[PDB]
């Protein structure tokens, strides 16, 4: 009980108990920011929404390039003791702007 | 040999035994010809080349890194989600 109103404080889901973060998204899809949504989704464990967003954010306003390659190599998740995506995700991840 | 033959006329490898095609792949990069040092090099069956190549290449110039990323891993499962994902995230590119 302490712990979801914390969630009402942070301006993430609205006041009542529905704890389920799905008008937040709408907003920030139709707001300009399409990276936070994607990754506020995916606090939420949901890739698969992370990739509709970035589709969306890739297709409007042009400006696609690296945004539209970015859906990829975050569609490879991988849960091994030595994944290579694992393993260069942790290594190059300061190289993006 | 008939396929060295083959080999030899297209520019892969060099004039004598040489199995490396490593003549080829350095002089690309000087060439400054990005992606033809990548094709060819995974063509080989080099995955931690592969990422080099772009690496390398990733300094200069820039979505190739992002890419790397990409063309790093893949499961071969019959239906895992890097499948179906990037055979419909290969025809938006140029």
């Amino acid at each position: 009980e302490e712990r979801i109103l914390a969630l009402q404080l942070c301006g993430w889901i609205k006041k009542g108990t529905d704890v389920d973060v799905g008008p937040f998204l709408n907003s920030l899809v139709q707001e300009g920011e399409w990276e936070r949504a994607a990754a506020v989704a995916l606090f939420n464990l949901d890739i698969r929404r992370a990739i509709q967003i970035l589709n969306e954010g890739a297709s409007s306003e042009k400006g696609d390039l690296n945004l539209n390659v970015v859906a990829m190599a975050l569609s490879g998740y991988t849960d091994e003791k030595n994944s290579l995506w694992r393993e260069m995700c942790s290594t190059l991840r300061l190289q993006l702007n």
